[PDB]
């Protein structure tokens, strides 16, 4: 019964070596199956798109929690590593490792901030209980 | 062991930048105007929408290849929305619309239901994200 704050539409065609675009034209992407799976590579793929979206979403959640908590964040960057695995049921699944690099906090402060961000990020909430996510954080 | 692994690094906030380490994906970001930003660049909801549409289309073709089902064509639309929650902040919801050429409606529904089981995006969000699935045939 809740109203969408934002909606975006994407259309894909042409298979794993095809093409995908958002209706508003802001994202227009060629696709290719990676060399590691016997493809030609040379373009992006859904695992990269998920890794990129997750890194950016989680960085935003760190910044949001720090702003709400009045935490003295100087900078943050976010690394996501996304792996594809085969399932016993002949499907596929993702696994994820996240690594935050946070400036301005001591190591313990940063670990608590990242933990809170993990509860707020919409990607993290979308995959809870389904995807194993490993978190690490470094300060500098 | 992993079939495939990739790494992305994001920096600069909602109006920042994200890249994969192999350089195949390099993107400026922006907060959409609907959320108070300026738009003019993509965002994590569009990335998810695009990856889900491509991933689900690949799952349809994969199941069809395994089941020896001749497909004349497939295209995939995904629609991704953000909703405000009282508790956990914002939440994703998804509508998927497959367009399949060469199968009648019952055959296409069966194929799309199986694809939904195989697609890694679907299995990632299963039960946390409402996913409405529809199929049209031509
Ligand atoms: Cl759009
Ligand atoms: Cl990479």
């Amino acid at each position: 019964h809740m109203k969408a704050l934002y909606t975006t539409i994407a259309k894909a065609h042409g298979g794993r070596n095809g093409h995908v675009e958002t209706t508003d034209g802001l994202l227009k992407l060629d696709l290719a199956m990676p060399r590691e799976l016997g493809g030609e590579g040379g373009a992006t793929n859904p695992e990269q798109l998920f890794a990129a979206g997750y890194a950016a979403c989680f960085e935003s959640a760190i910044r949001h929690v720090a702003n709400v908590q009045k935490i003295s964040l100087e900078d943050v960057s976010m690394t996501s590593e996304v792996s594809l695995y085969a399932t016993p049921e002949k499907g596929f699944k993702l696994g994820v490792a996240l690594h935050a690099h946070i400036t301005g906090l001591n190591q313990n402060e940063a670990e608590a901030l990242v933990a809170k961000a993990h509860e707020v990020c919409p990607y993290s909430n979308a995959i809870r209980g389904n995807v194993d996510v490993k978190l690490s954080v470094s300060v500098k």
